[PDB]
RNA sequence: AGCAGAGUGGCGCAGCGGAAGCGUGCUGGGCCCAUAACCCAGAGGUCGAUGGAUCGAAACCAUCCUCUGCUACCA
């Protein structure tokens, strides 16, 4: 079952629903640094973000994720942490 | 944050002092057993909004919106 993670780690995707935080943004573009809040499910390195109102368009593929500069690999609900988003090669980079 | 570019028929696009167009798509007819190709028509336009120099702005200048790219400036 540990090669079974190391080699699925990349097609596994978790379900996670995130609530943004207002005002709490740090960089736009290239990358995307924003301090955004778990409510649902937990964050995972390599999972993608989209918008759902804005049909379905993909944000970004993440790097890493910090909770008060400090690496944490798995966040569950109710934790402010900030995610390092970075745009997938092959298409645009986004802006907030 | 700031800058640059663009805005024309459903779509892309020509287009500037005396001047609403093209390609494609939609509708009708001819041709044919039938279709494509082709022919004949027709429908479809706040030329992004505002002001001004103008006899004569789809056009030049200023502002703004939307869309498309960026110089990088974080835990």
């Amino acid at each position: 079952k540990k090669q079974k993670q190391e080699e699925f780690k990349h097609i596994a995707v978790f379900p996670c629903k995130m609530k943004i935080l207002p005002q709490y943004i740090f960089n736009s573009r290239d990358p995307i640094v924003m301090g955004v809040t778990v409510e649902a499910g937990q964050v995972k390195q390599g999972t993608p973000m989209c918008v759902p109102s804005k049909n379905f368009v993909d944000i970004g593929i993440v790097t890493s994720i910090e909770v008060n500069h400090k690496q944490v690999d798995v966040a569950k609900k109710g934790q402010e942490v900030c995610v390092k988003i970075e745009p997938i090669p092959g298409e645009s980079p986004k802006m907030f």
